[PDB]
């Protein structure tokens, strides 16, 4: 502990070598700075996992650089990556997009990019692979344009992005000329990836779960400080639902123990000055003053479960009106489907425009669930906010 910890993963097109790279990384690193070398298969045969209520196939691996310690995840199929990205089951302070030099960019390449940004993947590094299969100076540089430029197409610094050329293969077999790229690749994670923003540091915030009124000199709302800190005296905004209202944090108690400040991650009951129980309700949230606005219309990438996992058994259509759980509650919304799209089948993902009846404190990257009679039928992340 203190050894900086970073969470990464290999994204990219199928067979482009995400997994093959993953391997090479631990190995190359084990041999060099000591550690544990992992076998392709132990990685290709991915166990499942259950997050937010779904089933993904994910392999978790570890390896260390000097200064840092990395947490790494590599998926089997695009979907796993899809689900994982949208849910966030596995976090990614950066991503190792994997591109083969024999195919150039591919649909999925795009997709994963598309998602990463949409989902708050802050940083992404690139390993041009299978370079062993290509000896064409000129060809390579074309790819970098194809890329640095596709990259910029989705709001990432294409012209400022690292691109490690290599052969995840040769390096896995033991061809030293090639290992250094894993090394070159590694170094980048260390220098290029800024240690993340911590939760406690991030802006203060708290989803209101319950609301009471004791004594009779101020009210008490409960819920988990999702982020930032809250110091008694720092005012707050109660955003969501009805017009926003202001107040001041008068008391912090966690199990009858009187305290002076709430930290991201703790469950607390905050005492507010001059606000009534009828002026506050679940769904709303305690947030540093001005750190978030409420909306009703938003663009989001969404996934509908299957029958096997427990989701709807049929498709749904426009004018569909399910519910959307946000941290603490459900809100009915109207669905708009991309041009072309006419019905969503269970097991599909679609960028879909939802329209809620009430306002909800929100910002891009938020994840929600979709439900029916309180049953979960899908999940999403607010890609972009509109209204
Ligand atoms: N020639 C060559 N083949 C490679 C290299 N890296 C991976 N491959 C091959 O590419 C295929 C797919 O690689 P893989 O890592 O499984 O891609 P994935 O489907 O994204 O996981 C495998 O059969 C590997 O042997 C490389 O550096 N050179
Ligand atoms: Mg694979």
């Amino acid at each position: 502990r203190t050894k900086p910890h970073v969470n990464v993963g290999t994204i990219g097109h199928v067979d482009h070598g995400k997994t093959t790279l993953t391997a090479a990384i631990t190995t190359v690193l084990a041999k060099t700075y000591g550690g544990a070398a992992r076998a392709f298969d132990q990685i290709d045969n991915a166990p499942e996992e259950k997050a937010r209520g779904i089933t993904i196939n994910t392999s978790h691996v570890e390896y260390d650089t000097p200064t840092r310690h990395y947490a790494h995840v590599d998926c089997p199929g695009h979907a796993d990556y899809v689900k994982n990205m949208i849910t966030g089951a596995a976090q990614m302070d950066g991503a190792i997009l994997v591109v083969a030099a024999t195919d150039g960019p591919m649909p999925q390449t795009r997709e994963h990019i598309l998602l990463g940004r949409q989902v708050g993947v802050p940083y992404i590094i690139v390993f041009l692979n299978k370079c062993d299969m290509v000896d064409d100076e000129e060809l390579l540089e074309l790819v970098e344009m194809e890329v640095r430029e596709l990259l910029s197409q989705y709001d990432f610094p294409g012209d400022d992005t690292p691109i490690v050329r290599g052969s995840a293969l040769k390096a896995l077999e033991g061809d030293a000329e090639w290992e250094a790229k894993i090394l070159e690749l590694a170094g980048f994670l260390d220098s290029y990836i800024p240690e993340p923003e911590r939760a406690i540091d991030k802006p203060f915030l708290l989803p209101i779960e319950d609301v009471f009124s004791i004594s009779g000199r101020g009210t008490v709302v409960t819920g988990r400080v999702e982020r930032g800190i809250i110091k008694v005296g720092e005012e707050v905004e109660i955003v969501g639902i009805k017009e926003t209202q202001k107040s001041t944090c008068t008391g912090v108690e966690m199990f009858r123990k009187l305290l002076d400040e709430g930290r991201a991650g703790e469950n607390v009951g905050v005492l507010l000055r001059g606000i009534k129980r009828e002026e506050i309700e679940r769904g709303q949230v305690l947030a540093k003053p001005g750190t978030i606005k409420p909306h009703t219309k938003f663009e989001s990438e969404v996934y509908i479960l299957s029958k096997d996992e427990g989701g709807r058994h049929t498709p749904f259509f426009k004018g569909y009106r399910p519910q959307f759980y946000f941290r603490t509650t459900d809100v009915t919304g109207t669905i708009e489907l991309p041009e072309g799209v006419e019905m969503v089948m269970p097991g599909d993902n679609i960028k879909m425009v939802v329209t809620l009846i009430h306002p909800i404190a929100m910002d891009d990257g938020l994840r929600f669930a979709i439900r029916e009679g309180g049953r979960t039928v899908g999940a999403g992340v607010v890609a972009k906010v509109l209204g």
